[PDB]
């Protein structure tokens, strides 16, 4: 069950992998493999707190500017294996996965699809996601259906995602960069200085305490 005072839906922008790799002399894929381990840490800490909906923004559409993107997607899918094997999180993909290389995209899809019975948590993994594209998808979805604010929300590409209560962005960047513009409208915004591959339990506790203290 949920604890009152805790956020029902936490969204995390997994920022800082590129900077972390350059500072440590590693590849980008090694940073995303470590970033995937931090996602596993995150959902474990959320579980202990009874937080059942978690959305992580792993890859933006603008940052798709081929070979590295495939390695990134594969390192993420492998790093999510422990979450999948836990059976305690239903992993879903959001974003325009059709813009990703087909073979690594399929392997990421195959990891998520094996968690259809995961419960009670929901982990939404955003790849090739763009907030303005999310909103634009609502206007095309309405067109195909042949107008209230609830009607726009119903046809977002992320219509399956509810309101976000707490947004965490790492790497010290004080921006949302279009992360779920509809669902984060009234979200508490917390900015962590640490780069995502170094996201710690202290960072998590500080973020949650900032939410409860609002």
């Amino acid at each position: 069950g949920a604890h009152p005072g805790n956020p029902r839906h936490v969204g995390v922008i997994l920022d800082g992998n590129r900077r972390w790799a350059e500072g440590h002399g590693t590849t980008l894929e090694a940073a995303y493999a470590r970033g995937a381990a931090r996602v596993a840490d995150l959902v474990s800490w959320c579980e202990t707190e009874g937080i059942a909906v978690v959305t992580v923004w792993a890859l933006s559409r603008d940052n798709l500017r081929a070979a590295a993107v495939g390695r990134i997607l594969d390192a993420t899918a492998v790093g999510l294996a422990g979450i999948a094997a836990s059976g305690r999180w239903h992993i879903r993909l959001i974003g325009e996965t059709d813009l990703l290389p087909a073979a690594p995209a399929r392997r990421l899809r195959s990891v998520a699809d094996r968690t259809a019975t995961g419960s009670p948590g929901t982990l939404n993994v955003a790849v090739a996601y763009d907030g303005r594209a999310d909103i634009a998808g609502a206007v095309r979805g309405l067109l195909r259906s042949g107008v209230r604010e609830s009607d726009v929300e119903r046809y977002l590409s992320t219509a399956g995602l509810p309101d976000v209560d707490l947004v965490i962005r790492t790497s010290g960047e004080r921006r949302l960069s279009g992360f779920l513009p509809w669902q984060t409208a009234y979200a508490e915004l917390h900015f962590t200085a640490a780069l995502w591959p170094a996201f710690s339990f202290d960072d998590f506790t500080v973020a949650l305490r900032s939410y409860r203290a609002r």
